[PDB]
């Protein structure tokens, strides 16, 4: 009776609220009436593997059959906490949590605690915690946290203004609409005034790379967190960081962190991720399908551009253009997340891809049939910045020909 409060929200598949998702293996969930569609939501890039990951499942029920209580597998905790610890550059310690937003809000606690300090300032979405609600640039929230929307400017407004206050940043690092490099100067700007960094991993760590995506980015921070890379959909997360940051969080402990089943699915996970060379071969698999897909809306006449690449791209669109998009493909057995980037799993790969090609042409043709007025459309700026908001929660920098004023008036809009 809607009895649930946090049901409307931030879940996946929102595309398929009208049909009914009951089975999930490797690439393909079934709906009802046994029909199989190629899902690129994945529980929102939770599942990195594939559904039900034979190897991943076997630990998982093993461990579930022997009934072995929370806290007790001693030796299979600290040799997670050490797969992690062992793919970053330097000596961590690793704090385990249950949610990405506990991962993040414990990540600040932490940088609180050593520094003394309260300000937070941050980039891109790190949770659901009302310390991470979107406030327009230069005001703090209800938790005195700034958001600065991956713009260099805003970063050294409050750095200009608040460096010496500020006990933390925390930047979700994203490469669709922006570079590398551009994510680097983020975190070097506030490096070189002194401000201790975070990097917010919960949505690339272990999809991009084994291990931080910013690390390749050329970049090193005090502490790292990540959550839906690591586990395949089970409910594991953790801060990683040197160890005066960890330290403090001694005693963040609940009942339940360490409950075995998500510890053995989390341990098989990392294990899998480096036997089948994941992330290596989705920047191959995403790359060849990203091409082709963009080939196909050209062919078409279709007012889509595809952005991004590999493990991490989106097709960006107008609005009412991905309103028609989504359906059309659904129907065509293809799952799309809309507003976001795509999250292809190991099982991307293959047949698979060009499954989903062949889905998506069929997709593109029943939706230039449908709506003939969109062939020929055009994308705006307005377009792509609007895609790059929605996906990366901030600015892909300030866009040509707008002043910063434009920009933080765009971002209020949005609020
Ligand atoms: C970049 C990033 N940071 C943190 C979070 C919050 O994690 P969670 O949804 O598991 O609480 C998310 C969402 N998973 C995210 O995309
Ligand atoms: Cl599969
Ligand atoms: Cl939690
Ligand atoms: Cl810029």
């Amino acid at each position: 009776a809607m009895i649930i409060a946090n049901a409307d929200g931030c879940t996946p598949y929102e595309v398929a609220r009208g049909v009914t998702i009951v089975r999930g293996e490797g690439a393909y969930v079934y709906d009802a009436e046994g029909r199989g569609l190629i899902d690129l939501s994945n529980s929102f890039g939770s599942v990195m593997l594939g559904h039900q990951d034979p190897v991943v499942t076997e630990a998982v029920l093993k461990t579930v059959r022997s009934g072995v209580p929370a806290a007790a597998s001693l030796d299979l905790q600290n040799h997670l906490a050490e797969q992690i610890a062992g793919d970053l550059p330097g000596d961590q310690r690793v704090a385990f949590f249950k949610t990405g937003t506990a991962a993040t809000r414990a990540a600040a606690s932490a940088a609180r605690q050593v520094t003394g300090k309260r300000l937070i300032a941050s980039c891109g979405y790190h949770g659901y915690d009302l310390m991470w609600e979107f406030t327009p640039p230069g005001q703090p929230n209800s938790e005195d946290v700034l958001h600065c929307y991956h713009l260099p400017e805003l970063i050294d407004q409050v750095l200009d203004k608040h460096a010496h206050e500020l006990a933390a940043v925390i930047i979700a690092p994203d490469y669709i609409h922006v570079s590398p490099e551009y994510i680097a100067d983020l975190f070097e700007r506030c490096e070189r005034v002194g401000v201790v960094t975070i990097a917010d991993e919960v949505k690339h760590g272990y999809r991009l790379r084994q291990g931080a995506s910013v690390t390749e980015a050329s970049v090193v921070a005090d502490m790292y967190t990540y959550a839906k890379g690591i586990s395949n959909g089970w409910p594991l997360s953790c801060v990683a960081g040197d160890e005066r940051f960890l330290k403090p969080l001694a005693e963040f402990v609940s009942t339940l962190t360490f409950e075995a089943p998500s510890f053995a699915a989390a341990s098989a996970t990392l294990d899998r991720l480096a036997e089948l060379d994941v992330q290596a071969q989705l920047a191959i698999d995403g790359a060849r399908f990203v091409s082709e897909a963009a080939k196909m809306i050209s062919t078409r006449d279709l007012p889509i551009e595809m952005a991004g690449t590999g493990a991490a791209f989106q097709f960006v669109c107008a609005e009412e253009v991905e309103e028609v998009l989504l359906p059309h493909a659904l129907a065509e057995g293809l799952i799309l997340e809309p507003s976001d980037q795509q999250y292809p799993s190991a099982c991307f790969r293959g047949e698979v891809v060009d499954d989903a090609l062949e889905r998506l042409d069929r997709a593109l043709t029943t939706m230039a049939a449908a709506r003939p007025d969109l062939v020929g459309r055009e994308v705006t700026q307005l377009d792509r910045v609007n895609a790059a908001f929605c996906q990366m929660d901030g600015l892909p920098g300030r866009p040509d020909g707008w002043s910063l004023d434009q920009c933080v008036e765009y971002v209020t809009a949005q609020l």
